[PDB]
């Protein structure tokens, strides 16, 4: 049918842009501040998504200045970016495109009376807290980690965080708003107002969207943030003063019984340790990778339920490294090429 | 059949303890920190509802303190309060029992695409008004309206404001948690995490409710702060730099609420909704001043009836405590018929 012909720049490297072709069309779906559809490219033949969104013009664009500077394995990749209009001025982003999300998938087992098999929780937070261990080690944090932003290919088993409308880098020193991330996933300081917060949120995100894989349902619901803390302070207990304090400083004022029986003790114990009130006191996205909760995924024989490989898992860069290269020594298992 | 007996302290009468009987107690859901029952009274065989909350000795309860000093047609009833068993302590609270909430009904409508007669968004929304003009004329704010928590009967057309457990004194000077009332309800300064807000956030409540019941789903949705607020500036426009300092983004212009929603919506409900809608919180209209808006025009008409033939329910019995906030209103909201020597 109908082709477009666009004269983009490529996501990374030399400013140089090229002639692009796509074909077919479709909305698939609605993401941030614009609308995300699917295409297909005609000299590949392969399907991207392109998310759009107007441009102030007197302004450069806080998404793609942070996308053009990614590339992970478990990050949707920005592949190029164009303008367009409709006078206004449009932004074009051309993105990886991947079939499924972890909330779809998530509730399928969910309404099936079903619980994913741990095989993949482990999969899928693991691949979660490299992208964030990636990202983190450039000061940028995503600030919307919430299931409707984990997309998965289901026959690889490969995750890949999207949608960084809200991400941004934070410097310590400077002050942040405090109205961003989704209800459920947001963390303590965030819900008292805090603005002084950093990039420990989104391991508390991170750490909601384990919790809720194995449990099959959010663990802090809430419509308010009354109760929403409500959820958090029956399953952590009461804020300790000193802990209210570490949190925002300008307040105002078990956890096995918590999963089913069969659920893993290494789960468990993971959870407790992301889902913390001290926003310091939370692992690290580098030192969650490293819990052994996920020594199934370094194991030489394991394989996906499909009958696949695993997808890759090692292949770490000093880059993602920095936080803390001794942890190389567990997270390169030692058959791992 | 079992039968319960407890020895309670009137709601607001003097303290004269009374022996209670109930029967029948269920369960009808969960109300902000407690579980609500429903129960018989067997002597009237009147219906109640108890709401049971875990009470720590530390802190008196002033979900309870704020109830015991309120009395209004328009909001829900503490009747009696005692404490019980659990090994803790429960305060049991026995309040009015109303059948609906305008959430159910407005849902009702909403699937099945229809929007609810204007005529009962009239009468609801100037009750919850009365309501809001009279608890604010006390400094208290109840900082959760929604629809849930708006409850009706059907028959007389009566709507009652209830759950209190978020309400509190707001004394100019102190600070308030911003943390407080249901996301789609949340006024702008409480997005921007202000915590010297005044009573006027209940009003933007309240006209996200009237928005969302002419238009048929919620006016300002959102799973983040980020996300409600740009459905908010899609329609009042973008914040100017004075706007943002009285409450304490990709610049869009005026939305004429007209394009909102749909045609055959009145101009007048219309107008109303951008009076309550304001940024600026000192802008939006008062309880009362809102009361006596164009838009009620027609209940105060005096031959105005509900569509099931049935007269309408007390609307102008206005007492001063009420009208303290600005008595020279009285000449509007209290029509001429009601004002005829008996
Ligand atoms: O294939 C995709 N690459 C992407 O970058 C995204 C995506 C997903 C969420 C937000 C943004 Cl800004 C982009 C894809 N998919 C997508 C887009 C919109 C929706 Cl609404 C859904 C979905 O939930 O199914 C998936
Ligand atoms: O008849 C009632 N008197 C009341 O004060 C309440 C009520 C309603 C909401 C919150 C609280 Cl704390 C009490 C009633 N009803 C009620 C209670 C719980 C639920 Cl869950 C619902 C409901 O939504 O159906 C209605």
């Amino acid at each position: 049918s109908k082709v477009t012909t666009v004269v983009a720049t490529p996501g990374q490297g030399p400013d140089r842009p090229q002639e692009v072709s796509y074909t077919d069309t479709k909305v698939i779906g609605n993401g941030s501040f614009g609308v995300v559809y699917q295409a297909k490219l005609c000299d590949s033949g392969e399907l991207v998504a392109i998310k759009k969104v107007l441009q102030d013009k007197r302004f450069k664009n806080r998404e793609l200045q942070i996308m053009r500077k990614l590339d992970h394995c478990n990050i949707v990749r920005l592949r190029y970016f164009f303008y367009s209009s409709g006078d206004e001025v449009y932004l074009n982003l051309v993105l990886d495109y991947v079939p499924e999300t972890v909330y779809r998938v998530a509730r399928h087992y969910s309404r099936a009376k079903q619980t994913l098999p741990v095989i993949y929780v482990k999969l899928y937070m693991y691949q979660l807290f490299r992208s964030l261990a990636y990202i983190h080690s450039f000061g940028i944090c995503h600030r919307d980690i919430k299931p409707q932003n984990l997309l998965l290919d289901p026959d690889t088993a490969v995750l890949k965080l999207c949608d960084f409308g809200s991400a941004k880098q934070l410097v310590r020193g400077e002050p942040n708003v405090s109205y961003i991330c989704s209800r459920y996933y947001r963390a303590p300081e965030l819900i008292f107002g805090a603005t002084d917060y950093t990039s420990s949120i989104d391991v508390w995100s991170a750490g909601c969207v384990l919790a809720e894989l194995l449990l099959g349902q959010p663990i802090f619901p809430g419509d308010s943030g009354v109760d929403q803390l409500v959820e958090i302070i029956k399953v952590l207990g009461t804020p300790t003063r000193e802990q209210i304090r570490e949190m925002n400083p300008n307040y105002t004022e078990p956890w096995t019984k918590v999963f089913r029986p069969r659920t893993p003790p290494e789960a468990i114990a993971l959870c407790s340790r992301l889902l913390e009130y001290t926003p310091t006191a939370r692992l690290t996205p580098l030192e969650a990778c490293a819990h052994s909760f996920f020594d199934e995924l370094r194991d030489p024989n394991v394989k996906l339920p499909n009958g696949r490989d695993t997808p890759a898992l090692f292949n770490f860069t000093t880059q993602e490294l920095s936080s803390n290269p001794p942890l190389a020594t567990i997270l390169i298992p030692p058959h791992a090429r």
